[PDB]
């Protein structure tokens, strides 16, 4: 399912996308000039910046999983430190 919705998201559109929160895609011009358009998209991308929460922002799924996801690591590492120190 998740495959699926971010195929509808980034492919199915027209004329404007904003495939991230902050970055529009527009498409192809009338002029068509493939050296123009590679510049276009080129230019684009040198005008991103990735955001801090980006794991949240851009992949559509929500901040409150990603901190679990940081909480969930931290309970690995401290869960085994505590393992370890309890045997020695």
């Amino acid at each position: 399912e998740v495959v699926a919705k971010l195929c509808a998201h980034v492919f199915c559109g027209s004329d404007n996308l904003q495939i991230v929160p902050g970055v529009r895609i527009p498409q192809p011009l009338l002029q068509q000039s493939e050296e123009e358009e590679r510049a276009r998209l080129t230019a684009i991308l040198s005008n991103t910046i990735e955001p801090a929460d980006s794991l949240s922002s851009w992949l559509q799924l929500p901040r409150e999983s990603i901190l679990d996801y940081e909480r969930l690591q931290a309970k690995e590492v401290a869960s085994s430190t505590e393992q370890l120190l309890q045997e020695m």
